[PDB]
């Protein structure tokens, strides 16, 4: 909630981004937790925005050093595809598909369905 309500300013961002991965460190339990939490939308809109910015190299090497943290429990995974598709994010749904996720999980009928980009599609 800290993150999203501040999902724009720096300071916040990124000591946010380093008390996370402080916490997932020291348990990786916590990550599962973490995107029950809808972690989805500050990761991705933030490793978005920042290739789309400036990019920092700590700044994003924190972002996917957490990622990577939550990138494992495939599962996990799979809703974390699931919640991308259900935005029109379409980079993010590039990059799980290229880590590991699967389209027969359907997922071609809800992209069909809910007025979706063609680039996603493809």
């Amino acid at each position: 909630s800290s993150l999203y309500r501040f999902k724009d300013v720096a300071e916040i961002q990124t000591k946010g981004f380093q008390t996370i991965l402080a916490i997932l460190k020291l348990s990786a339990s916590f990550s599962k937790l973490l995107v029950h939490h809808s972690f989805d939308l500050v990761i991705f809109h933030q490793m978005s925005s920042n290739i789309m910015e400036q990019k920092d190299q700590q700044f994003l090497n924190l972002c996917c050093k957490c990622f990577a943290k939550v990138a494992m429990d495939d599962y996990l995974k799979n809703v974390m595809l699931e919640r991308a598709c259900d935005q029109n994010n379409s980079i993010m749904v590039e990059c799980l598909l290229l880590l590991g996720a699967d389209a027969n999980q359907s997922l071609i009928c809800q992209v069909c369905e809910k007025e979706s980009s063609p680039k996603l599609v493809e």
